[PDB]
């Protein structure tokens, strides 16, 4: 594919799941990809194996550790991208956590780590990438991976849903601030995205059937289901799209019981 | 080549967004049915687009089918099936916005706006969706709605409910038609420079005022909707249904 | 005296579809708040009987009301209701548009006649009832309030409601556009969005105790709504408590919309 | 008598919307905890409000409790319980909007905005809700958010996410606290003339431009939010939770 030929794409949280699938598809569309990961041993291992898979089909990618909760990570990722590839053209902000926990006994540290990682870290990663895009003067695209939970509630996600709605709101306000520099800012809202079914347990499979019944398309999402929408929003197919959000949920949001 | 071997029906495709979407689908490999109003101007515009498409190697036919006539849906599907053997994508785009104040709104003006923009769309969607279910191969439906689906307009009290109604139709059809692999979504164009508003935008002081409200710094053009429509019609959007997508250069978020 | 409120004292309120359900409860509470109420009904035998029994109850607790038959699908009904209100009470100050139908039906075999009756009753008839009321409010020069009773279905889909959800979304959009058009005349326009409300309509879905238990378990507040649960929000939007509220919508659903499952 | 004998905690109540909401709660029979920042101006405003309320026969106390200090929620609850025996309503209103461009936003300013507007709200809601659950009599929580929860602002990249986050917090808390009869809702004020925007509103030309964008034809006053807040706090809203209410004179829908 050639939707992102000669663009440098940073993807945060890209060692597994949606970010992994997005980074891969960006590389398949001709981009040179900075695979950001958490800096953990599993994160590094997944980032490097993705880099290998990309190298195998002729792509170009590097892996960069950068804990999203560390607010210095944005400039570290931009610096690594500019050092290796000379530019930053697309940011896919995807790193996040969702430690389910009840509201009335939520500890401060868990709440603050969730906001810190999902929203504050995103803020300054977007800021670092957008600064570089403005300095280049060639435009850019920023995509925040948020969630259907940006639009509705979850009882075990009182600390989590505000960060997802926060991300949507950040893209709306950045769209105004960065529009004069040709930088488009949008959000994708994944619904229920499943992990590999061959690795699930029997109990995990029984919950899969109930959640699947809730989706009009008749199946849970896969990480690759988010790659097309992310690459669309990063590309010239979306040349007039900014300040927008896009549900990628198989109809889950509209399917009121 | 996102739509190779797909039959695409575009309603109201002789001018504006519909014309650009029909041409782009054809460039992506689709066989395109160019639906128009049946008027003399509609027929001429659809004819010229069909010739343009044929000139770059694409395939298209032109079909008159007044969107206000509830028989038009089956006529378009029958023409598509006769010419190309299938219906795989519907881009519902025919619509009118006769600006008029609310307190003196004529009943027949209101009824023609709802009849064209919403009622005609309902039964065009129904006719295409039936064929798609019958084929058993899935499909995609894209309603061209508007930013006006989300906010108000004092001279559009008859019009904004049809745009919001179209979005809602896509949400409910996504549920009804999801088990058949038929995805239903809406695009919400912002301020698009077309033939309808060309005289209003001739006022270049007005144009600069309208332009200053768009963060991307320009008004839209019909090709700005072509990419998002083809995306929603394609396998890039295989898990997208019941969704809406603003295509407005940031207009909606830019609270003045 | 009956511990009547005064939020709507000296105001004339037209309620369409007021013989039963949400409309009946709204009309009753407006009268408890001091309003003179036009109890609009469909003209059917059942509608007329329900409107008369409400008028008897209101009269007995010291309120003021009249019953007026006015089929919402007849686009002349808006002017009929306004004329009755002006003749009986001298003004029109609040419109609560509540008349509507939801004949559940699948999409692919939806008949034209059923679809067109649903749009005609729920949206077209509301449009010209709002128009007739708003013209009288403008002519009076004392402002007013319009409340459309829409539905949570204005925000989400329903497979057996492809003909119905667009009319509910359309009503919300109508309030947004009318808020702009009528704001200069002091007329505020808002929509209320009820969730699952146990009314006579969904009598037979709720007849199934197992279905009813599942529907109740989806509401965070833990119960289905009652028509009286909509009376307070409607009266609020009609009153000076909401003097700066226009172009707005209000979910009244016990948390159903936010409770993603 | 919408709130007779209820204990209402209002944060940020020395001025503006919070001050008017605290006053109206007391006019409805509530005993009011006037939360303020602890600054000299916060202390003076809270005292004058407490005296205002006392002068018309109400009951109130003032409590300094910086919303950025995450201990403040339990400080307010403890003061409410000692003075008045219960907590029944929380109006979360404390917030800041230090306008600043995005690309040079300092970390300290961003973190103080999130910390005050969202993090402090979270743990104030948590403290109030714990006490409401222990009492077993239900309760009401109202977050004062903004129209900016729905749209963007170039000089508010740090601010609008906190306002949208407040709305989302009420949505999730409505689910978690529903079983305990605790309703959670947000109000979204439009352009409200307060001490914050006071200097910008002395420019007569700009005030006219901002007024012309409101369909009701005037800017809001703090009293304009009091009615909606007391409504959401009361039995008039007994089936309302997880909901949001624009209080903006039509500003949001009035697309240019």
């Amino acid at each position: 594919g050639s939707l992102l030929i000669d663009k440098t794409v940073i993807v945060t949280g890209a060692s597994r799941g949606i970010g992994r699938a997005a980074a891969r598809e960006c590389a398949r569309q001709g981009a040179r990809v900075v695979i950001g990961h958490s800096g953990s041993d599993e994160g590094r291992a997944g980032a490097l194996s993705l880099a290998e898979e990309i190298a195998a089909f002729g792509g170009t990618a590097i892996a960069v550790g950068a804990d999203a909760a560390d607010l210095d990570s944005g400039e570290k990722l931009v610096a690594a991208a500019v050092e290796a590839f000379g530019s930053v053209d697309v940011l896919v902000n995807n790193a996040g956590i969702c430690p389910f926990h009840s509201f009335l006994d939520m500890p401060r540290e868990l709440y603050l780590k969730t906001v810190g990682t999902n929203l504050n870290g995103a803020y300054f990663t977007v800021q670092a990438a957008a600064r570089r895009m403005k300095e280049q003067g060639r435009g850019g695209a920023i995509i925040a991976v948020s969630s259907i939970s940006a639009l509705v509630g979850g009882a075990m996600q009182t600390h989590y849903t505000p960060t997802k709605a926060g991300l949507l709101s950040l893209m709306q306000s950045c769209a105004i601030a960065l529009g004069p520099y040709g930088i488009r800012c949008n959000a994708v809202l994944p619904g229920t995205i499943a992990t590999d079914i061959n690795k699930e347990d029997l109990s995990d499979l029984e919950k899969r059937e109930r959640m699947t019944s809730r989706v009009p398309l008749g199946r849970l999402g896969e990480p690759d289901d988010l790659a097309g929408p992310i690459v669309f929003l990063a590309s010239d197919m979306a040349r007039y799209v900014t300040g927008a959000s896009l549900l990628v949920d198989g109809g889950l949001f509209v399917n009121l019981q």
